[PDB]
């Protein structure tokens, strides 16, 4: 679909069966997920922003859709505002700015 | 232009006669800019990142050019870690995500 940026660009995605909404952000190099107990193994990593930094936990090759399309990769889980899909994964969508 | 994602989508923007590099950033509601000297007033103001709350400078119609298109809006100037393009400005270049 085409997305204007009038409003925040929330859109539907489902992680781990779950439906959640996130911001597909091409700001941000990788995905940050709010705080959600997910299996598998992880990693500690701090991740800086306006306003500091906070401690997230890296997934890998975690498999979310978005809009009807899929992507695997890495995310980071930890206390963001918000849902953010990074780079990593609007690449695999074919998701573009364009103007 | 249509622009890819795989690198982050850095541009040329012209600001206050001074040419800077800044990020597309469609996960960013407000314009933000490293520490530089603008003219005109300025009235303090707070915003929130990933990492928590920082004190700006709120600059309004300030002119900016972004790869060759004219915008006319607010500019928040702080201890952002990175220039930071918004989407006060970049619907103001018709600028839409794709996929
Ligand atoms: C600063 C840019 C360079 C990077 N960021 C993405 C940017 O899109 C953020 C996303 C966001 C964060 C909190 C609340 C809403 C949106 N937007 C933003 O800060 O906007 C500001 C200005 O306008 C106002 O609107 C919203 C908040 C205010 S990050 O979140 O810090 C981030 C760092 C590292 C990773 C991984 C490790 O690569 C992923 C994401």
């Amino acid at each position: 679909p085409q997305i204007t940026l009038w409003k925040r660009p929330l859109v539907t995605i489902k992680i781990g069966g779950q439906l959640k909404e996130a911001l597909l952000d091409t700001g941000a190099d990788d995905t940050v997920l709010e705080e959600m107990n997910l299996p598998g193994r992880w990693k500690p990593k701090m991740i800086g922003g306006i306003g500091g930094f906070i401690k997230v936990r890296q997934y890998d090759q975690i498999l979310i859709e978005i809009c009807g399309h899929k992507a695997i990769g890495t995310v980071l889980v930890g206390p963001t505002p918000v849902n953010i899909i990074g780079r990593n994964l609007l690449t695999q969508i074919g998701c573009t700015l364009n103007f």
